[PDB]
């Protein structure tokens, strides 16, 4: 937990998020275009960081914004509120949203708590926890989140894992036979989700989606995320794993605005995420690839990813276990 | 410390070090060419990782090798010891070298405990701690470590970091004035040591050298490291900061072998490290740039670095703090 908040205490890391124009600009649009959800309202910004989203709420006419931040970035946010002459409308509260007190309930909660695969870092639990401060029938921005999953083919990505692991498959590395560790090295590489982007042409079926409605969901609902899937294959080929991305929707009174990290959309700082299967699966066009993706929360602020999958027509099966806390940036 | 040993538990990270041919090859040359320091001797490998250095000690004819390793990599080392039929000579000992109980005093300690700028990660303290197991006559491989510092000029590097920091100069980022944080951003960005390599042509004077003798140094000596300097400037220009590298020497009974990470030598996985000044110092050829680099060990297995430098001929001074645990790896 200390390292987590120390990371967000760096201005360079806040800057990284601020500079993601799709992200920051879409939040600004969502808030300003839904000005009646803000005008003269009370706002909670969960994990304000620099304060940027709270400034957008102020731009849209909010009366009072409580900006809660657990890292030492709270001190820098405070400097910005004073220097932007907004002391009377934005109040920076240092600490965890789970531990602080607010002086009143709010009309609307705003936050950017989305990790890789939507759920990484487990901050959505803090966002849902914050609903203890939300007036009855208050709103949340973002309001819902969709995680999409789809099968891909990438022969070169799959092959790469062996190329790397075959370092160990040599009998005389400076006189040492390394070969006995090759299997362990393979296993290690396959446990890493791959964070990068890709051409949509690699996708072999229409995505399935799993939706969380943040107005209704409880913290505990994010501890175990079960995503069944049944893909009807558009192309014949070897399925090397599943690709993941996510969308959030800001459902306001005037309009619904979407922030998407899909591979069809301009790139964001989240990229997309791919989990390889241990062993690829052959599927022909029209076959069904079924199984479940289970995301199991862990004590390292992340998830273990369990994927089991089969091609129904053949019965050939595969699986993988991945560690979302150890992604490979490709 | 839990994260620290977890990192070294990954085979991919052990591979990264092993695939540094200069590093791994030079360790092997040092050990094999000084085989009389190993022949029928007792050896301690501090932080054996894959076991690689312990295999080198076995190649040189060591009677018995205690291969100490605190990460889960210990289990993989033992797989290799067995698959290489060396259970008779290499004894993997899981745990911290500070906390295990070896049955025997040793003739020689081998290790690769060097971090960025030599001292990062504080593993040299574990290496020095291990001297409780060293016989009076005993040797250490490496035997000494030299840190080199020299002033550099690199306007492109300076402007890259300055431009990042000046994101926080913006008076209207999506309508928001960030400019009150300009100074805080410059402080943070310039606290990051820059890890990459560079052309030697950027160096403005001969390096100053600080030496640690591992045969004599006590663990506590590395808690405060004071390196005074007085550079005789060989070129006129802006001094953008100090560049650091390090060498280690294996002082064997037969021969001394050096492993160098200098920018005049083939690249190693350590690259070199540069500490930028927030504002460069103007110097003329013939001037003297004097001051002190002070490294203070901290509770995050790293060092707070203080660099105070002044051009004596003008009184122009730069004071800098750097966080050796937050390096910027530049592509
Ligand atoms: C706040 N919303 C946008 C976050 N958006 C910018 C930040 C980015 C990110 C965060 C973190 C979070 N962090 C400091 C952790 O301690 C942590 C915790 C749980 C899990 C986790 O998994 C990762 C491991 C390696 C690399 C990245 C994550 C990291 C680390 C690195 N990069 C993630 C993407
Ligand atoms: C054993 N000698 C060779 C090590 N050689 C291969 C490993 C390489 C390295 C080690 C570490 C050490 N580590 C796991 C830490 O927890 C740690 C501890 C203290 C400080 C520290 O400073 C860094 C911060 C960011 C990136 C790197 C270091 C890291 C992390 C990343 N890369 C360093 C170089
Ligand atoms: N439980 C919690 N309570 C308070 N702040 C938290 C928190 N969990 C995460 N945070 C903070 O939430 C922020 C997420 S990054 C988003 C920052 C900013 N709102 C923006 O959109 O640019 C980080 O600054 C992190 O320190
Ligand atoms: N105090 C300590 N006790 C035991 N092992 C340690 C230690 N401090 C660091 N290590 C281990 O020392 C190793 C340093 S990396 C070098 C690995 C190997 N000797 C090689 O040269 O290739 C890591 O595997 C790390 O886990």
């Amino acid at each position: 937990a200390v390292q987590y908040f120390q990371f967000y205490g760096y201005l360079s890391q806040q800057q990284n998020m601020m500079q993601d124009y799709v992200r920051t600009g879409t939040y600004q649009r969502a808030i300003l275009q839904n000005h009646t959800d803000f005008k003269d309202k009370i706002v909670l910004d969960v994990g304000c960081g620099s304060g940027i989203l709270s400034f957008f709420a102020a731009q849209a006419g909010a009366r009072k914004i409580y900006a809660v931040e657990a890292s030492t970035m709270a001190q820098h946010a405070e400097v910005l509120v004073k220097s932007n002459n907004l002391t009377d409308r934005i109040v920076v509260i240092p600490g965890k949203v789970e531990e602080v007190s607010l002086p009143e309930q709010v009309d609307i909660i705003i936050s950017e708590p989305m990790g890789y695969m939507l759920f990484n870092e487990r901050m959505l639990e803090s966002y849902l926890h914050a609903k203890k401060y939300l007036k009855p029938s208050g709103n949340m921005f973002p309001t819902i989140g969709d995680v999409h999953l789809a099968p891909f083919t990438d022969e070169q990505l799959y092959m790469e894992q062996f190329t790397k692991a075959n370092f160990w498959y040599q009998p005389s590395f400076h006189g040492v036979d390394l070969s006995a560790l090759r299997g362990a090295a393979v296993d290690e590489y396959f446990r890493q989700p791959v964070v990068d982007t890709f051409d949509i042409r690699i996708l072999m079926a229409k995505s399935v989606k799993y939706t969380v409605n943040f107005l209704e969901a409880k913290e505990g609902d994010l501890h175990r995320i079960e995503i069944p899937f049944k893909f009807h294959m558009l192309h014949s080929g070897l399925v090397h794993g599943l690709a993941f991305w996510f969308d959030v929707a800001f459902i306001g009174s005037i309009m619904t605005v979407w922030l998407s990290t899909a591979p069809t959309e301009p790139l964001t700082h989240w990229y997309q995420v791919r989990c390889l299967f241990q062993s690829p699966l052959f599927a022909k066009a029209g076959d069904t690839l079924s199984g479940t993706c289970l995301l199991i929360a862990n004590k390292r602020q992340s998830y273990d990813i369990s994927i089991v999958a089969q091609v129904d027509q053949t019965g050939s099966k595969s699986s993988n276990l991945l560690d979302l806390k150890n992604p490979f940036f490709r």
